């Protein structure tokens, strides 16, 4: 029943705001009644946040899986994969994604949810430039973990606009591309 | 009384929310009563939209300053004299940049405000990296204006996350050099 109300609220995202979406709608759709709801949940926030926590966690899951099981291919396809871990993750669950991202703004657990993984996968990337420094295969320009923060930050937006259709954006069918292009000069680049 | 009004937002959006500053509080700063205040703006989310609005056009207007009078030094130094208009503005102005960018949930005039202004940096932006590839400087990677769009988002969450110190975040005193390097490295890179 607990994964019927998670269920039930993925779907319901797709068609519109958190805000819009009732207790009741989430107890309806899952078979349950409201007081059986707040045995399994706290409120709706709650909701949102095993969502977002399940999301991100399959994404870091993905990365350490990545990192473990290395790809034998060149530099710029590593980045590639590492990059698309996170587009095919987030653009699988645009909706998780999207109501997540807006509830930053009002929930501390979100932003701490949040806050912490970017702090981890900002940490992993440093730490592959320094490899990467460490071998001679990438030039000792700009503090490592300032530069993989900027990075991590430009695809934290830029993919979340794509996903959404802000104007602007990079169209969804080019974002891999261009991110990729965008870590690959800016790592390796005197 | 309008920029009584006006100084008066900007200072109390340093100490607290645009949603705990009241109509009474802002016509308190002016001088004047609340009903004296409804002359002057329908609401106090009129008031940060003309904050934001004169941020954004002081900016707007630096780049095109530049624009017209271009600085005689290397390619480097031109992109971070124009990366450099946005730090500044902004950076001058963190209470209105941090409520504008926050109003852009719940504001359509907010929203379509920021996405005006970031298509014109944008076009502006694919513009001059044209004429970088067109004089021979630069290499024809990636489609123009999808390189633009993603280091200008990159900047927009890298400055505004800078400047609100979040967790994670470039710190202030090296946002400037981290973000030049990825501009420069990105456009001249093979
Ligand atoms: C073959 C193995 C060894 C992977 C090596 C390649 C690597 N890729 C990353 C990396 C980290 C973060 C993001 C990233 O997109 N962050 C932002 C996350 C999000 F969600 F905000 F967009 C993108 C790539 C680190 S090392
Ligand atoms: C010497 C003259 C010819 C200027 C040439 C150098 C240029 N710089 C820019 C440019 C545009 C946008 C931003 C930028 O930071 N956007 C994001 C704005 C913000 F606010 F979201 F951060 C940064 C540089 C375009 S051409």
């Amino acid at each position: 029943r607990e994964l019927a109300i998670l269920a039930t609220a993925e779907n319901l995202l797709e068609d519109r705001p958190l805000a819009d979406i009732s207790v009741d709608d989430l107890a309806k759709g899952a078979g349950i009644s409201r007081p059986t709801f707040y045995f399994y949940f706290p409120s709706k926030e709650a909701v949102l946040l095993t969502l977002l926590d399940r999301v991100v966690n399959q994404a870091d899951m993905a990365l350490q899986t990545l990192a473990e099981n290395p790809a034998d291919t060149d530099r710029e396809n590593m980045w590639r994969t590492g990059i698309n871990v996170f587009f095919e993750t987030f653009g699988s669950h645009k909706a998780v994604t999207r109501a997540g991202q807006a509830a930053r703004a009002t929930s501390v657990e979100v932003a701490e949810l949040w806050s912490t993984f970017m702090q981890k996968w900002i940490a992993y990337t440093a730490a592959v430039i320094d490899a990467e420094r460490d071998r001679g295969a990438a030039p000792r320009t700009l503090p490592a973990h300032e530069l993989a923060t900027a990075l991590n930050l430009m695809n934290e937006r830029t993919l979340f606009a794509s996903f959404a259709g802000e104007q602007p954006s990079v169209p969804e069918a080019r974002v891999l591309d261009t991110l990729v292009h965008i870590w690959v000069t800016s790592i390796y680049g005197e």
